[PDB]
DNA sequence: GATCTGGCCTGTCTTACACAGTGATGCAAATCAAGTGTGAAGCCAGACAAAAACCCG
């Protein structure tokens, strides 16, 4: 387990209950996991 | 005597005679680890209907 790893899936429902998929969800999650 | 020649002595010159196997490093490629909802390949439904292999009048 890593930063990314514990922060894809803790996050993913923040995107998950606006984007239905599931790739396009975490995507700006990695984005914004990208900016800090 | 004088020389010839033949035998022995080295002296070079030819082919040959044992290296891939050890443990270590160090990069490139693979994978893999989650996320989450998908569809896809079969599963099996008791019972029914078109073909390969061989019996049969």
């Amino acid at each position: 387990p890593s930063a990314f790893f514990l922060f894809c899936s803790e996050y993913r429902p923040k995107i998950k209950g606006e984007h239905p998929g599931i790739g396009d969800v975490a995507k700006k999650l990695g984005e914004m996991w990208n900016n800090t």
